[PDB]
């Protein structure tokens, strides 16, 4: 299978698979069940924003997320992401509905890796800012239902003409260029990740969530991976 | 043909296509016939810096050359690359040898993009930086004779192990991520590159050059595209 | 007196010191009679951004001015800054009003400088981002009638409790640190600025403008520069 | 006393006052006693390259030292700085002599800090890069023996014209301009500085060394803080 590491904004608590009772924000390493997870106190219809960081001096994968007038939530994990990714990754955001939905709307998204050497001024990098999305994107590589260019957003998983959140619907979006995150010469590697999204659905229980994820450059959705698996896996192990 | 806009440091001067008498930095646009030249100092085995920037209200296109202790070359050309090339684009670099020849070799390479448009704080933007090329470099698309890992360079065209440059000589190195140059929102599109580079033959008369060039994502180097060419031109038209 | 140069947004049209007939956009080099103007239309009560550009090599100073769902305005003009500013410089935001009056509220404001010389890796750059300002802005040097943290925003010209703008007001914001615009190494130097702005009015003729401008670091507000004069000279010449 | 945060790259073994037996890298809070120290192996001659790294989500200051082809050191130190430090501070550079001495050269000094608020799309940053010193450096605070632009480079501690060092020398470099690390709507605060540096000496036993230091914004050097005090503290309690 695929590797994934991912910050999930999990919307509905599946307790059979170790989600706490409540809208959660975790950190998922090779498996669904989060290492990690905080409340997150989710706003139906409201624009959030989260914030990733990880380096590899420190080796904790952190994130933040928050709305407007509100109090954040944080989640951090200490992991060594040498251990558990490939040298070469794609980056990418993942969604799901099942029979619980929900809008997994992105409005933006911005991402910057650093490999510094122990060369005399001998940093790599790669930076990449979306604040709008066009309907043909040729810098993203889109799988399953996610589409882009709808008022210059990313719909990670599939609404009707009208806006209605559809149902058993999966969709992700990766930055078309690989990420170098080791190098043998590397004396420090960093990354961070924000992206801004918009949650809705006419239901009191919205499902089932978005993820930032890490991932071998080939990944693909994994069959089976609509609702409480996110995109990312293909069971609850 | 494909659409290429280039940037030339040309070592070599070929007086029958219209170069002038000496080495020189050109604005190339769809043709090897330079339409601005200014005459370069060019320097056997020193490390230089060339600076491209545009954008799109100007709607110039200028370039820098230098080294150290030394003058700088430079060039303009007006020109609307939104007539020029396509909305989605690759960057890279080129370089060939002929029956003269030197090494083409890159240290560092940055490129940065930006697309504004009118929505309230809506920038697009990709960044990148190499200071350290590696053996396998997933995130470049290497053509023809362009290799990566020596020294941690860029060797655009081939060199022995004893490090004797190789005539009939032509590579290019291409950005993975297409670059997004015009949207139907934009109110200011820009872009710079740096490349910092060593050009050294054992002969009086080195040749043929190195360029930065921007073309339609699909660009490969055109057949007989060594020496005066630059492994960017089919012809001399 | 003062070196300016400034980008005005001028929104009262003084016929009897050069303005066209209609709100517009300017370059100001060193008189409030603007070399270069172009056609503006401002929309009271909305947000604006405007976007300043320069750089050495192309000696051309540029601006666009856009609203949402809105066409831009732009306005070009010929100038080496080299010969109207000093080497270090402050740069600022200015506003007024007059008998005729408007808010001049500035949402976020950001700026780069980038001093590139013909040293190998040799880039000097300044940038700074405020998109909230707060009650006690240290970075901030505050003239006149400017105050900063009023629904985080800074408030160049004086608005009452219920947010009435008031006549006959001026104030400017400059960065705390200096400048470097020109080095005797410099092969390219280049900035650029952003801000976002909310210019709204009660009156059918809203007064005076906003402006971004570049002066000596000790600049100050001159005597009587309320009204047609933004903040920025001491008289009409 | 002035409240100081520092990571000190420490040349010199004072073990009456806790160093260790050997050259070191250190987390200093209010106290030249490091809370953590790491083995350094301090190259005399070479120029070498630090790295910090802090975020208010980890709470955890982080420092990588290390020389061309050679092997870096590390020091982390967990840390609240929102309780150590005041919400602005400036940012700089300390080093000292004794009668043991060297050169403490800056070849080159990068710093950037970014405060993000629950706001949406709201960042506040500062970023500053110096390659070059100029001989009047407007956007630096020189204090003691400190001086620029010979060679364009910044000399904290004295050194001859035929390039000597000289004994029981202080100086300091700070940015002109405030830095704010902590606002009551800040979700995540960072920063990040790296420095180049040459120590050198014609002696078997180097000192002091060089600091890179946070304070409180009115910072000046300590009475006697020479030698073991590295320009930062007033004893060593
Ligand atoms: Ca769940
Ligand atoms: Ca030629
Ligand atoms: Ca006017
Ligand atoms: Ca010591
Ligand atoms: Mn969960
Ligand atoms: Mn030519
Ligand atoms: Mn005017
Ligand atoms: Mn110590």
């Amino acid at each position: 299978a695929d590797t994934i590491v991912a910050v999930e904004l999990d919307t509905y608590p599946n307790t059979d698979i170790g989600d706490p009772s409540y809208p959660h924000i975790g950190i998922d390493i090779k498996s669904v069940r989060s290492k990690k997870t905080a409340k997150w106190n989710m706003q139906n219809g409201k624009v959030g924003t989260a914030h990733i960081i990880y380096n590899s001096v420190d080796k904790r994968l952190s994130a933040v997320v928050s709305y407007p007038n509100a109090d954040s939530a944080t989640v951090s994990y200490d992991v060594d992401l040498d251990n558990v990714l490939p040298e070469w990754v794609r980056v990418g955001l993942s969604a799901s509905t099942g029979l619980y939905k929900e809008t997994n709307t992105i409005l933006s998204w911005s991402f910057t890796s650093k490999l510094k050497s122990n060369s005399t001024h001998e940093t790599n990098a790669l930076h990449f800012m979306f604040n709008q999305f066009s309907k043909d994107q040729k810098d993203l590589i889109l799988q399953g239902d996610a589409t882009t260019g709808t008022d210059g957003n990313l719909e990670l998983t599939r609404v009707s003409s009208n806006g209605s959140p559809q149902g058993s619907s999966v969709g992700r979006a990766l930055f078309y260029a690989p990420v170098h995150i080791w190098e043998s010469s590397a004396v420090v590697a960093s990354f961070e990740a924000t992206f801004t999204f918009l949650i809705k659905s006419p239901d009191s229980h919205p499902a089932d969530g978005i993820a930032f994820f890490i991932s071998n450059i080939d990944s693909s959705i994994p069959s089976g991976s609509t609702g409480r698996l996110l995109g990312l896996f293909p069971d609850a192990n």
